[PDB]
């Protein structure tokens, strides 16, 4: 049963996810305005003024220092989680997001561009450690029946902070040159919200009864969010979970590469946050606003609402179809509209055909490689080695996405119209390795799909 109690505690961890998806897309619509400040802050020094190279750089600064935090971040992880708790990690990071939003809130009143570069490397750091944190409260307090159609709501969480993200970047909302520090500094609201609400949600029960031994406590949390007696089953399989992390030794991330039964999960783990940040996903909102403009906010806008309902369908699909099934429709419909991207692009110079390309890409792209590669990895390990594996795949995540970020221009300025069909390679060969590599683990317990890679090795 899914009772008001569960929706709560997950409700409240995916403020995270919002933060995530937010702190990504806020910063592209006051570019001309923050860029305007960075001028006029070192202007008035009283030194040289600064040349074009510099200013472009200190916003390229600005933007890029958010995934360099986010890679941080999100590979710390392990720092906390055993160390406090899954809920208490959640906690403690919002300290994190306070600082980092009264930085980026306080830059203009400061006069600061030092203030304005440190509060996007804060703030990268929470939204890192917020991105390995939500999956793995998610992943221990569902119920097995339904891990993955919560696990949905991380990415319908992240999908939604953009959109939000995009409103409020409007002139007439918080975009102005006035507003856009608030704009900035939004991210405090969400904090101040999860803080509040975080010492009435319950710690994982799997950390309480194996990290901690805490059998009792851990049982009337699982009654709680259940709303049953019949929670004997999932507490017996928690204490066959506490057996093997006592005989295990304790997992570091080099371990994970050296150890044959964690290489193939680690290695599907990577291989998927790849499947996701090598999509070309990023070069089809690069394209949208110019395919827009020839047949554009509003209609960006408009791509959020089509993200925001196929990431619904994605939930209401998981526990039916299976991760696999979703992720391999996922990689070959954006495959297939990859292809007609590369047709209608050079026959442009049909923008309606494009924008149905665009449209009909996103819808794929959160069937399944959108949220399945975020709650996935909690799934194909158990207590002992989550913690390192959701360090490793979310710095790959963040790795992927900044190195997409930083040589696309440079891609996309010498191949054009033809950058979809080295896309179109990748979806096909993640498309493969999903088919050959990817273990069905819905409905799956954490030692069932572990004593699996177990067998294999
Ligand atoms: C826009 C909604 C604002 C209200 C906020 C809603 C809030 C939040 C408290 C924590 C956050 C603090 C910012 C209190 O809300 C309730 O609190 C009662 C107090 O007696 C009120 O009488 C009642 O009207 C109110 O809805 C709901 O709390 C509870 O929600 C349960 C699931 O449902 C949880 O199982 C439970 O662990 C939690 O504790
Ligand atoms: C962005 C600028 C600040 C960087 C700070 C990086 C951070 C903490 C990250 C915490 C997360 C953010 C709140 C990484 O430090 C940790 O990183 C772990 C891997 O993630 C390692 O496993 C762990 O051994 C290491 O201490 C601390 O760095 C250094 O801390 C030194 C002792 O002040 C250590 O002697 C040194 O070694 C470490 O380099
Ligand atoms: C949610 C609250 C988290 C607070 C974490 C504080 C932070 C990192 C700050 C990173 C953010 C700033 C960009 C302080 O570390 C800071 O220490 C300063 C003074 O030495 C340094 O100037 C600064 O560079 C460094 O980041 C912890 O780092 C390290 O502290 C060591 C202490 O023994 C720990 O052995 C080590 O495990 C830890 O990893
Ligand atoms: C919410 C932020 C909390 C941290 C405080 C940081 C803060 C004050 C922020 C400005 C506040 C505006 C309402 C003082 O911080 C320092 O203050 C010294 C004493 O003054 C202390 O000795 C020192 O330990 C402390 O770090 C210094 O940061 C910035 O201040 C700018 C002044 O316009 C500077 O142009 C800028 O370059 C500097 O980067
Ligand atoms: C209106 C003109 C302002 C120019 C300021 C340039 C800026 C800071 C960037 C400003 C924005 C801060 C958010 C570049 O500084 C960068 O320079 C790079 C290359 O050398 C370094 O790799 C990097 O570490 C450094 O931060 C500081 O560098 C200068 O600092 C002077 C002492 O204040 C030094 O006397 C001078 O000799 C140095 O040149
Ligand atoms: C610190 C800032 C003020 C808020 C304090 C929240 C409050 C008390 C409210 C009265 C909610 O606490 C209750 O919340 C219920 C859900 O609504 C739970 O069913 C119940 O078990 C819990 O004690 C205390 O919660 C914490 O209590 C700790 C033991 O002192 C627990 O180790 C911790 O984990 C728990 O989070
Ligand atoms: C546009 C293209 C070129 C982007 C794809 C690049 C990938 C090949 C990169 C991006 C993220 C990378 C990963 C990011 C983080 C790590 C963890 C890293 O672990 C350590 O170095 C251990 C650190 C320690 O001592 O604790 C090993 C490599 C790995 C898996 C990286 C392997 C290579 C990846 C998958």
């Amino acid at each position: 049963k899914v009772t008001p109690a569960l929706i709560f505690a997950i409700t409240v961890a995916t403020i995270g996810s919002f933060q995530f998806g937010y702190n990504t897309g806020v910063i592209n619509a006051p570019e001309k305005i923050i860029k305007e400040f960075i001028q006029k802050t070192l202007t008035d020094k009283g030194n040289a003024p600064p040349s074009e190279v510099l200013l472009t750089s200190l916003w390229s600064l600005s933007v890029a220092i958010f995934s360099v935090g986010g890679m941080i971040g999100s590979f710390s992880v392990g720092l906390f989680v055993n160390r406090f708790g899954r809920r208490n990690s959640m906690l403690i990071v919002n300290l994190l997001a306070v600082t980092g939003g009264c930085f980026m809130g306080l830059c203009k009143v400061a006069k600061s561009v030092e203030m304005l570069i440190l509060g996007r490397l804060v703030i990268g750091l929470f939204c890192g450690l917020c991105t390995g944190f939500v999956p793995m409260y998610i992943g221990e307090i569902s119920p097995t029946a339904l891990r993955g159609a919560f696990g949905t709501l991380n990415q319908l969480g992240i999908v939604v902070g953009i959109l939000v993200a995009q409103i409020f970047g409007l002139e007439f909302i918080l975009g102005s040159e006035e507003l856009w520090p608030l704009l900035l500094g939004f991210t405090i609201l969400p904090a101040i919200l999860q803080s509040a609400a975080l010492p009435f949600c319950p710690e994982s029960p799997r950390f309480l009864l194996i990290n901690r031994k805490e059998e009792e406590n851990a049982k009337q949390i699982l009654q709680r969010l259940w709303g049953t007696q019949d929670v004997s089953q999932d507490i017996q399989e928690m204490k066959d979970e506490s057996a093997r992390m006592s005989q295990e030794k304790q997992v570091t991330v080099l371990e994970l590469f050296r150890v044959s039964s964690y290489r193939q999960p680690i290695i599907i783990s990577i291989v998927l946050q790849l499947s996701q940040q090598l999509s070309g996903i990023n070069a089809v909102f690069y394209y949208s606003t110019g395919i827009f403009k020839d047949a554009p906010i509003y209609a960006t806008i408009g791509a959020g609402v089509v993200n925001t309902i196929f990431t619904v369908v994605s939930l209401f699909l998981v526990e039916r179809a299976g991760r696999r099934t979703l992720h391999m429709i996922g990689l070959g419909g954006m495959a297939f509209c990859s292809t007609l991207m590369t047709v209608s692009l050079l026959l442009k110079d049909m923008s309606f055909v494009c924008i149905g390309a665009i449209l009909v890409f996103v819808a794929f792209f959160e069937i399944g490689p959108g949220p399945i590669p975020w709650f996935i990895v909690a799934e194909l390990f158990s207590q002992g080695p989550r913690p390192a594996a959701m360090a490793v795949a979310g710095c790959s995540n963040w790795t992927s996405n900044f190195l997409v970020g930083l040589l696309f221009p440079s891609a996309a300025h010498y191949l054009g119209a033809y950058v979809f069909i080295i896309f179109t390679g990748f979806l096909i060969t993640f498309l493969a390795f999903t088919f050959f590599k990817v273990p069905e683990t819905r409905g799956r317990t954490f030692e069932d799909i572990t004593r699996a890679f177990e067998g294999q090795a």
